């Protein structure tokens, strides 16, 4: 098999990886009209992985993929079961399963009125302006912006961060069927743990449904002074190789609750300094498996971002089934100086999170729900690993191992990241756009 690069759009695959980048959520007003002007739209706009490994000069200013919600399949009169369980019902009425404070739910995402988005990634704001009025004046009436959320790479030295200060990004799942550089310890999948009805897929698709993929996508607000003085206070005293001031105990908890330093060092390989450099390496950022820590604490926390996300041998072996791509983009102004002096958040800040898989139950879902919001997984270790203390919903959030140095202490973690949104959408072919969305 030979995915059709050409075929497939980009930020599934291959990843936009643009500094800015825009959700425009519509809703459709008339069908016929809308459907006229996508196929104006597609062949123009519509970015394919083919693209996105491309020159960079080959490439144009803004990418541009599309989405669909239910709701907005069934605006269009496209009725055939896409094969995947959560999909129908929208988010909204998944949120509760996922742990969400459904309180903190706004419009238009508590409900079904998003049709669809489509996701612009450009360099800069003001070209972000341009192809939303492209998408305006192409569309005209024939649909309504219901809301557009606007992402932004940090800057200097943060670009490629996160708003906690953690570098994002690093890992991802290589599918065969193309030709790609696989670096040490990356998982290798076949192409259907990503593209629905390809192999590897077990849900039951359409036939025009080939080569999409279900994202799943969240607003996430961030609560970063309150991360940071969390941090500070609970600055983890001394590890193995010796005493921590305040600020690097402040920095080694961080890094133990997401199981990577700041820097993109994994703490598998680097359990107690952070190694810059290796974080950087995509060569060896990704080398490990927890093999050496399976049963103790030391290097790494049972319950740590990464590895309740992400198991690899706490599994027992290499599993296919539950990989995704993923491809956020942080939000909002960066935390100011009186912002982390006060320990509370002025602005709104946060993480635009995408996250693209076959089948929403194995990916997404299963890393929140099976894993993250369950304190007895990694399953058969000698403690309750407790809940992911970033993302992780269920109440008490209480989370063990963070010290190594008395991994029998129990963290309870406010909860730093808050939804307050988010969808599951349908990205078709670039073909399955022209040829059955429209047609
Ligand atoms: C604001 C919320 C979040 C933040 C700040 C965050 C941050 C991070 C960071 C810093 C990494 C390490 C970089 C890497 O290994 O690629 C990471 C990895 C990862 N995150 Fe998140 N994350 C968030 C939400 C989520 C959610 C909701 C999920 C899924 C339910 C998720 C799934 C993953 C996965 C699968 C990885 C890669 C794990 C691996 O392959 O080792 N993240 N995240
Ligand atoms: C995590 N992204």
């Amino acid at each position: 098999t030979i995915l059709p690069l050409n075929n497939i759009q980009g930020d599934i695959l291959v990843g936009m990886k643009k500094q800015k980048e825009r959700f425009v959520f519509f809703q459709v007003n008339d069908a016929t009209s809308f459907k006229t002007a996508l196929k104006t739209y597609v062949p123009e706009r519509i970015t394919s992985a083919a693209i996105l490994i491309s020159d960079p000069s080959q490439q144009p200013l803004a990418f541009v993929n599309l989405g669909f919600s239910n709701t907005g399949l069934q605006a269009l009169g496209i009725t055939d079961d896409l094969g995947d369980a959560q999909f129908p019902d929208g988010q909204f009425a998944d949120a509760a399963n996922l742990g969400d404070d459904l309180s903190q739910w706004v419009a238009p995402f508590t409900g079904t009125t998003i049709h669809g988005v489509f996701l612009i990634g450009s360099d800069q704001d003001d070209f972000l302006d341009q192809f939303t009025d492209d998408i305006s004046s192409t569309f005209g009436s024939s649909i309504t912006q219901v809301q557009a959320l606007s992402g932004s790479a940090r800057p200097g030295d943060q670009a490629g961060h996160e708003h906690f200060g953690f570098l994002n990004g690093i890992s991802q799942p290589s599918v065969t069927g193309w030709e790609t550089t696989v670096f040490p310890g990356q998982a290798v999948v076949p192409p259907g743990i990503i593209l629905t009805g390809r192999d590897g897929d077990t849900g039951t698709r359409p036939s025009w449904a080939l080569d999409g993929s279900f994202m799943a996508f969240r607003h996430f607000q961030q609560k970063v002074p309150e991360f940071n003085a969390y941090t500070l206070a609970n600055a983890i005293p001394a590890n193995s190789a010796g005493n921590l001031t305040q600020q690097e105990g402040a920095e080694f908890l961080g890094a133990r609750m997401f199981g990577r330093w700041k820097s993109g060092a994994p703490i598998d390989l680097a359990p107690t300094a952070d190694d810059p450099a290796l974080g950087a390496d995509p060569q060896r950022n990704n080398n490990f498996d927890y093999s050496d820590t399976l049963t103790d604490e030391t290097r790494c926390p049972f319950g740590a971002h990464v590895r309740k996300t992400n198991p690899r041998q706490d599994l027992g072996g290499p599993v296919d089934t539950f990989h995704a791509m993923r491809s956020s983009i942080p939000y909002g102004p960066e935390t100011s100086d009186a912002e982390l002096a006060s320990g509370v958040t002025a602005q709104d800040r946060g993480l635009l999170f995408v996250e693209y898989q076959s089948i929403i139950g194995n990916g997404f879902r299963f890393q929140q729900i099976n894993w993250a919001n369950n304190a007895n997984f990694p399953f058969s270790k000698p403690i309750t690993p407790g809940i992911e203390p970033i993302i992780g919903q269920t109440t008490p959030r209480t989370v063990g191992g963070l010290d190594p140095l008395n991994q029998n202490e129990t963290f309870t973690v406010p909860l730093f990241v808050i939804p307050k949104g988010g969808e599951y959408f349908f990205l078709p072919s670039i073909s399955a756009l022209t040829a059955t969305i429209a047609a």
